[PDB]
């Protein structure tokens, strides 16, 4: 129960259901390894929303659901390109949850 990760030869803690428990650390191996398991490619678009998950969480203590996320990247990446089909079109598994897995972030679903 629960699973650790090959990165570089380090074993990185992770929930069995594929989030990365271990946030002392995360390296961009850990997603594109999480991507690949997944068959997943990771582009420079995939890479800013990561990133910015990542950032994000870091300095807000915040987890973006997907109503949050489509705002926030909206204005972040560029005027408008936080479009619902577009993040579907990055994530066909979902995109904030995908987002946050390769993120390195648990599972976010908040008191709603």
């Amino acid at each position: 129960m629960a699973d650790t990760i090959e990165v570089d030869g380090k074993q990185f803690a992770v929930d069995e259901e594929g989030y990365l428990s271990n946030l002392n650390d995360w390296v961009p191996g850990v997603a594109d390894v999480m991507a690949k398991q997944d068959n997943l490619e990771l582009t420079e678009e995939h890479w800013d929303i990561i990133n910015f998950l990542r950032e994000y969480y870091e300095e807000y203590q915040i987890a973006p659901a997907v109503r949050v996320l489509t705002k926030a990247v909206g204005k972040k990446l560029g005027k408008e390109k936080g479009n619902s089909k577009y993040l579907y079109s990055l994530f066909p598994y979902g995109p904030a949850k995908q987002a946050c897995r390769f993120a390195g972030l648990p599972k976010p679903t908040g008191c709603v």
